[PDB]
């Protein structure tokens, strides 16, 4: 029956092991005794804790239907994020996920690389106007990704200083910082908490209902707007799918669907790839040698005159790499998002019953000793053979993988590689603290590992 694992005290469940500072260190502790499937309780919940590759392949790629549902820890319950696709079960999740999927291989046509590669040369002209005067970036790296999918989901783009995106902005980025906090971590421990203590978890369901306003007012002004023979976003393009169904009848498609996939994909888009650029340059002050080597690409490859594309990418294998390394040293969400079990499966000879949610250690894949030697260190050299080419690896699977992979996996393999190489064109990146001295380390790491307080300027070429 349910897998191994330290047994629980009767109410406070394995708090006492796991912890709340660290949760993906303490899983990695565990399982070098339990192995690598075992059982936690958070309070009353057991959770089925997965580590190897080997585990993690087997479980979301083979066995990849009876574990592709969506484990709710309860802040989501509470939240009302069901519908839509991220915190979705079953059939609503499907349909609305290869819908959503289906929407997104297409833009108008203007391609999504164009959408991206334009926004790159409004970023560009933002770094122009700090004047090289040291910057937070913050607000900057995640003002060009949420244009991005601001095109996308409803057309419109903010400007960079517009005060309506700076409240988002910072309302996506304080509720990372949240979900990751010790205090959400005794919110899982004991679920109650969160409906009578006075703490964190409650501004964190503020904002979430401020976003899920914001974004409902766009679709109500989308209705209206209309004009059936011609849709230009995901916005109109889910409303013309809600007219094609009055034969299903019952929904599957509502509006209360579309607020919400709306929502997911605007925070999910926005706040992840922000959060990986931040970092991004983070590691590249403080690894100057490296920042050389890919601005030599760069000059060499693309100019430093047109606007670098997709294509550029396959004769470029540093600055590949180095974006490959940067995602994998990161480990931007160490865990994933929780996943559950959809029928009772006999896994590992051991039988988990429906429901049963799921942790994935991405951290355990992405920093695996063999397929990368000294996990612990940034090297782009952990993604490039002797020769000096590119080398793939089954072992990177920051998006996850199985059915629930990322969805916008490919997005953001864009969002990310040209809004660097746009930078690092067009900038020198001076750290206004020695590099041997500033620390990369998450300053906490819940939900996801979320990056130190820098600056640095952006000194033209
Ligand atoms: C570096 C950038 C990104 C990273 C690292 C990332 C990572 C992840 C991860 C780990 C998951 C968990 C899926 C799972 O295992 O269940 C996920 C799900 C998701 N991501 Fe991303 N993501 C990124 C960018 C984006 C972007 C740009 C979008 C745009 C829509 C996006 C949309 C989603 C959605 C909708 C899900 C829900 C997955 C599902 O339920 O099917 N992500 N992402
Ligand atoms: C649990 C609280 C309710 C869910 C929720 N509604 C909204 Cl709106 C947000 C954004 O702050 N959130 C939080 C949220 C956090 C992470 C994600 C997410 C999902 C898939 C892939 C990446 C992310 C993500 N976004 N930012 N960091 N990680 C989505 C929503």
């Amino acid at each position: 029956k349910l897998p191994p694992g330290p047994t629980p005290l009767p109410v406070i469940g394995n708090i006492l092991q796991i912890g709340i500072k660290d949760i993906s260190k303490s899983l990695t502790n565990l399982s070098k005794v339990y192995g690598p499937v075992f059982t936690l309780y958070f309070g009353l919940k057991p959770i089925v804790v997965l580590h190897g590759y080997e585990a993690v392949k087997e479980a979301l790629i083979d066995l990849g239907e009876e574990f592709s549902g969506r484990g709710i820890f309860p802040l989501a319950e509470r939240a009302n994020r069901g519908f839509g696709i991220v915190f979705s079960n079953g059939k609503k999740w499907k349909e609305i996920r290869r819908f959503s999927l289906m929407t997104l291989r297409n833009f108008g046509m203007r391609s999504i690389e164009d959408c991206v590669q334009e926004e790159a040369r409004c970023l560009v002209e933002e770094l122009r106007k700090t004047k090289a005067s040291p910057c937070d970036p913050t607000f900057i790296l995640g003002c060009a990704p949420c244009n991005v999918i601001c095109s996308i989901i409803f057309h419109k783009r903010f400007d960079y200083k517009d005060q309506q995106f700076l409240n988002l902005m910072e309302k996506l980025n304080e509720n990372i910082k949240i979900l990751s906090s010790p205090w959400i971590q005794i919110c899982n421990n004991f679920s109650p908490i969160i409906d009578y203590f006075p703490g964190t978890h409650n501004k964190l369901l503020k904002n979430v209902a401020f976003m899920k306003s914001y974004i409902l007012e766009k679709v109500k002004e989308h209705q209206e707007s209309m004009d059936m023979n011609n849709p230009q976003d995901f916005i109109d393009c889910f409303l013309m799918k809600m007219e094609k169904e009055k034969h299903n009848q019952p929904s599957e498609f509502t509006i209360e669907s579309l607020e919400n996939t709306a929502v997911d994909l605007f925070g999910a888009g926005t706040e992840t790839t922000s959060t990986t650029l931040r970092y991004a340059l983070l590691l590249l002050l403080k690894h100057p040698e490296v920042t050389a080597k890919v601005q030599e690409e760069i000059e060499r490859v693309i100019g430093r005159n047109r606007s670098p594309c997709m294509q550029d990418r396959s004769h470029m294998p540093y600055t590949d790499a180095v974006v490959h390394e940067v995602q994998r040293y990161i480990d931007l969400l160490p865990t994933s998002l929780p996943h559950a079990v959809t029928c009772d499966i006999k896994f590992r000879n051991y039988l988990i019953p429906k429901g049963t949610t799921i942790l994935i250690s991405l951290t355990s894949v992405l920093h695996d000793n063999k397929e990368f030697p000294n996990p612990e260190m940034f090297d782009p050299h952990h993604f490039l053979d002797e020769g000096g080419n590119f080398k793939k690896s089954k072992y990177f699977m920051p998006f996850s993988a199985g059915k629930r992979i990322c969805v916008g996996e490919a997005l953001a393999g864009m969002e990310l590689f040209l809004f660097l190489t746009s930078i690092l064109q067009n900038f020198n990146l001076k750290s206004l603290v020695d590099p041997k001295n500033l620390d990369t380390t998450p300053v906490v790491n819940g939900f996801a590992s979320v990056p130190p307080f820098y600056q640095l300027c952006f000194i033209p070429i």
